[PDB]
């Protein structure tokens, strides 16, 4: 649960000089009395300043090379670095008020609404909400908690990019905003609009087994009709053409699962390097490895840990653990009791997707091992 980076001489360059934004470094030693008194104050500050400041320590007895390069002749010393250059210093023991006065006087943390620098564009039912919720565990990530539907709605898109920006949450300059809008993946007119706004934007795609995703899709549409006391057909009657007895390519649930078909459209405007495909099947069984890849994709330091995720045998999925008294599980619409589909139909669907799946692996570079 520790939020303080433990530094060494060998790690100082990568963790401090090559870090983005603001880092406060405490130079300390076991023999330094005031260092010990101030140590818990830094723990409080690391929580209160999450998103604007990272806190780090270097033990100068164990790592004696770094302090002489900064002329440090007494400890505790607090050095505030920004982008590899010393920004401010404080010498000696100080109280919380002096430190907060020092930090507030030295950090340019204009809380601002910024346009997203990463967008979860799909795919619906692949775990888009879950992915967004998990990425928000990173101190530098700030989520747009509602779908805004900007690029897929001519009405909203007419209001201009500024309207979109002012629909984003407040964040600090050094924070990265992430939006989730599954419909963007399928809406045919959306890649050009996003490309125009920011051609270097990063795009996130979350997928799970094609056939499974279609059944999850069907279940939601079914629940929506049963809620309103309406009628609906069985999955089989919709996914299989009655006449030919083949897969019904006109059914949206099936078309949406042909991930490759949609990706081709997006690739006409963005290079594959700007995309990262998250394995939704692995996100359910073992999230952390998939989330750690997203961290590197976003140029974010490793900060999501195994402590943040815990298995809830009751709900049957993983839930989020932020601090010691803030837990959050996903809503009831996440984790629906799927209907049993005739094994024969499932086999036909699996074979149908197979060639599209192999193309997807080849284009994206990630083999997801789907049946
Ligand atoms: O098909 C027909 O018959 C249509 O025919 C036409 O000719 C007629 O004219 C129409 O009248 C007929 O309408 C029906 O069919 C259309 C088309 O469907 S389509 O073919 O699939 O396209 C239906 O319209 C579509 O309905 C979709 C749907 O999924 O129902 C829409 O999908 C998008 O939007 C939904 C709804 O979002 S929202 O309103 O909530 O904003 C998304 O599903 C919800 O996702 C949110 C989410 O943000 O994750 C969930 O919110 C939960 O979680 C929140 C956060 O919690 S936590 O952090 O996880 O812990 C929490 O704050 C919420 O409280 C919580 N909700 S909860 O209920 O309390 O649990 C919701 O749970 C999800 O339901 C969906 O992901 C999104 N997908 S997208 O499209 O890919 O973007 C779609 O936009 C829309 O066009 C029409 O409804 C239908 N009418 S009928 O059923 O009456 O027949
Ligand atoms: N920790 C988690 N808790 C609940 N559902 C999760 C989850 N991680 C992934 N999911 C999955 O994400 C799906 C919904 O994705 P989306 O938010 O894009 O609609 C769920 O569909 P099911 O209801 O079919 O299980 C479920 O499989």
């Amino acid at each position: 649960s520790d939020k303080i980076i433990h530094l060494t001489d060998d790690s100082f360059d990568t963790d401090v000089l090559k870090a983005d934004g603001a880092i406060l470094v405490d130079f300390w030693a076991e023999w330094c009395g005031p260092c010990k008194m101030i140590a818990p104050i830094l723990d409080e500050i690391a929580d209160e300043y999450q998103g604007k400041l990272t806190v780090a320590k270097l033990n100068i007895d164990q790592n004696p090379g770094t302090a002489p390069k900064y002329g440090i002749r007494g400890i505790p010393t607090l050095l505030l670095f920004k982008n590899g250059e010393v920004a401010a210093t404080k010498v000696g023991a100080l109280s919380k008020g002096q430190l907060k006065e020092f930090l507030d006087a030295n950090l340019a943390a204009a809380l601002v609404q910024q346009l997203p620098k990463a967008i979860i564009i799909g795919v619906r039912k692949g775990g888009t909400r879950a992915l967004l919720e998990m990425l928000n565990l990173h101190p530098a990530v700030v989520k747009a908690s509602q779908e805004i539907h900007f690029f897929d709605n001519d009405e909203n898109y007419g209001k201009g990019i500024e309207w979109y920006r002012k629909k984003m949450p407040f964040s600090y300059p050094q924070q990265i905003t992430i939006e989730k809008s599954p419909a963007y993946f399928i809406t045919e007119e959306v890649p050009e609009r996003i490309y125009k706004m920011n051609s270097s934007i990063k795009l996130l795609i979350i997928v799970r087994e094609p056939t499974t995703r279609a059944i999850s899709d069907y279940t939601q549409v079914l629940e929506g009709k049963e809620r309103k006391n309406k009628t609906y057909y069985k999955f089989e009657k919709l996914a299989i053409d009655p006449n030919t007895c083949e897969v019904n390519t006109k059914y949206k649930a099936v078309r949406t699962s042909i991930y490759t078909k949609h990706l081709e459209r997006w690739l006409k405007y963005f290079p594959i390097e700007q995309f990262h495909v998250v394995d939704g099947d692995r996100l359910i069984t073992e999230p952390l490895p998939e989330l750690q890849l997203v961290e590197k994709f976003l140029n974010l330091p490793p900060r999501i840990s195994q402590y943040n995720l815990y298995f809830n045998a009751t709900r049957g999925f993983y839930c989020l653990r932020f601090n010691e008294i803030f837990n959050k599980c996903l809503a009831g619409s996440k984790g629906r009791i799927h209907p049993e589909v005739d094994p024969s139909v499932i086999t036909k669907l699996r074979k149908f997707f197979h060639p599209f799946n192999q193309k997807f692996y080849q284009i994206t570079g990630r083999t997801l091992n789907w049946p």
